[PDB]
C-alpha cells in the first residue's frame, strides 16, 4: 500500500551523505519543480528497498506483445526476473493477440504473471489506442485491487543491469535516449495546432519515451485516461499524431509534472548511440 | 487539498532544463532516498507557485511566544507578511502566555491570525514537553478542518528572503546552520542509551534544527504525537535529552525520513556564521 502509516527504518549503517559534495557533477539531479532525476549515484538503494519493503509494495508490470512481438517476451521477462524489483512483489501482465505463444518462464517467489487477450482490432486506429485504452480499463479493474504501482513498458527490450524501487513515485517518465541533450526545438513533439497533443516550439521540459511510464495506480489511470480520450478528439478530427500515443504522452506530462524523471540509463539503445561516459550503469536497453 | 485531482497547468514561457549541466555544483541537492535539499537554484518558483495555487493550498504557521519572547513577535510577523508563501492562503497560530501581548500587525488579503493561550505550567517538564504535546493536539483538532500543510517555527528570527511553496511536501526538516558542514560524530544528538532520543556514534543523515519543520497536518501529527510520547518516556526514567524536542525530533526523522530537506538558507545565524559563498540567499535568519 501507499500513505499508510509506516514503521520506523531499523538501525542501518551507510556513508554519511556530505552536503557540501554533489552526487553528481556531470548532469542535472533534480527538476525545476524538485523532482528527483534518477541516475546512478544519486540514491542509496538499501535504503530505499527497506522503505518499500516495510510497506509491503507490488508493482505491476504491463507489457504488449502482438504478432511477432511475441517473440521477444522470453528474453524479456527472464531478464526481468534477473533485474526488476527483486525481493519485492511483482505481477507481470502481458497483453497479447496469442496467448499460446507466452513463453513459460520461471519466477521467483513473490512474483505472478497473468495473460490477457486483446481483441484483434481491424482499424489501425483502434490499434493505435488500444495500450492506452486497455491500460486504463484495467486500472479501474485489477489492479487498483492487485497492486500499488504501475510500470508500462515496450516488450522489444531487455533488462541489463538493475531497475528497482528508486522508480517508484506516484507519476514519472523517462527521458527518451535520442534526446537527452537537445534543445527543445529539436524535440520531436506533435506541432500541429489541430492535434490534442500540439506543444508549441517555445514550450517543453523534456522529451519522454512512450517505451516506460509509470506511477501510482490512481495516477497512471489519470494519465492513461487522459491520452485515450485525447486520441479519440484527434481521430474524430481526422489527424494522427506525429509518435501516437507518444506524443499524447509528452503533452500530458507537460501540464502534469511527473513526480519523478528516469535518466535514460532506464531507456537506452546500444546499438544507435554506444556507451557514453555520462551513463554508468545501461538498465534497459532496445533489443538489435 | 493535497493529492486532489489536479488541474493542468496553463501554457508557461520559461528557460528550458538542461539535462547535462548540474543546477548546483558545489553542493548536494538530493538525498540518498531521493528528497530533494532545497537551495536557491534548484527550482523554478513560477512553475511551483502555479502548482500550489491550482491545489489551493493553505498553510498554517505555528510559533510559541512565551514570557519575554514575546517581544520578537512583532518583527517575526512583519517579516513573514513580506516573505513567507505570499500569494497564498496562510494561517497565523500564536500559542503565547500572554494574548494580550501580541502585536497588531497588518494582514495582507487571505491571511489571517488566531491566538491560542498556552497554560503557564509549574513543571519545568511540562514546559518542556509543551510545544509537541500542544502542536499534536491540535492537528487533530483545527489544523485539520483549516490548512493543508503545517510550519513550526521559532520566535527569536525574522524572514529576510523568499520562504515559499518550494518548502512544501509531506514531511520536512531543515539542516542546522551550525552543522550542516560537519561529519556525523559530530553532531549534538542525543548519546546516552537511556534516553528515546538515543542515536548511536556510527548513525545519522543530518543534524535538522527543531527551529524550523513542518509537513502535511497527518505527518505533523505523526512526528509531533511521537516526539511527545517519547519525551514523557524520558521523564518516567528520570532522563531529559541534551537537546529537548529538538533532540526527538532528530531520533524521528532518522528513523522516518523527509520527503524534502531544506538547505541552511531556511535557518542561518549571520552574526554567529556570517554570509558565506554557498549561501545564495539567506532567507530565516537569528534575531541578534
Amino acid at each position: 500500500a501507499i500513505g499508510e502509516f509506516m514503521v520506523s527504518l531499523p538501525r542501518m549503517v551507510y556513508p554519511q551523505p556530505k552536503v557540501l559534495t554533489p552526487c553528481r557533477k556531470d548532469v542535472l539531479v533534480v527538476t525545476p519543480w524538485l523532482a528527483p532525476i534518477v541516475w546512478e549515484g544519486t540514491f542509496n538503494i538499501d535504503i530505499l528497498n527497506e522503505q518499500f519493503r516495510l510497506q509491503n509494495t507490488t508493482i505491476g508490470l504491463t507489457v504488449f506483445a502482438i504478432k511477432k512481438y511475441v517473440a521477444f517476451l522470453k528474453l524479456f521477462l527472464e531478464t526481468a526476473e534477473k533485474h526488476f524489483m527483486v525481493g519485492h512483489r511483482v505481477h507481470y501482465y502481458v497483453f497479447t493477440d496469442q496467448p499460446a505463444a507466452v513463453p513459460r518462464v520461471t519466477l521467483g517467489t513473490g512474483r505472478q504473471l497473468s495473460v490477457l487477450e486483446v481483441r484483434a482490432y481491424k482499424r489501425w486506429q483502434d490499434v493505435s489506442m488500444r495500450r492506452m485504452e486497455m491500460i486504463s480499463d484495467f486500472c479501474e479493474r485489477r489492479f487498483l485491487s492487485e497492486v500499488d504501482y504501475l510500470v508500462c513498458v515496450d516488450v522489444d527490450m531487455e533488462f541489463r543491469d538493475h531497475v528497482g524501487v528508486e522508480i517508484l513515485t506516484p507519476l514519472f517518465g523517462t527521458l527518451h535516449p535520442g534526446f537527452y541533450g537537445s534543445s527543445r526545438e529539436a524535440f520531436t513533439y506533435e506541432r500541429r495546432p489541430q492535434s490534442q497533443a500540439y506543444i508549441p516550439k517555445d514550450e517543453g521540459d523534456f522529451y519522454y519515451g512512450g517505451a516506460f511510464f509509470g506511477g501510482s495506480v490512481q495516477e497512471v489511470q489519470r494519465l492513461t485516461r487522459a491520452c485515450h480520450q485525447a486520441m479519440m478528439v484527434d481521430q474524430a478530427n481526422g489527424i494522427e499524431a506525429v509518435w501516437h500515443d507518444e506524443s499524447h504522452l509528452n503533452k500530458y506530462l507537460l501540464r502534469h509534472k511527473p513526480t519523478k524523471v528516469l535518466s535514460p540509463e532506464y531507456l537506452w539503445d546500444q546499438q544507435l548511440l554506444g556507451w557514453p561516459a555520462v551513463l554508468r550503469k545501461l538498465r534497459f536497453t532496445a533489443v538489435p
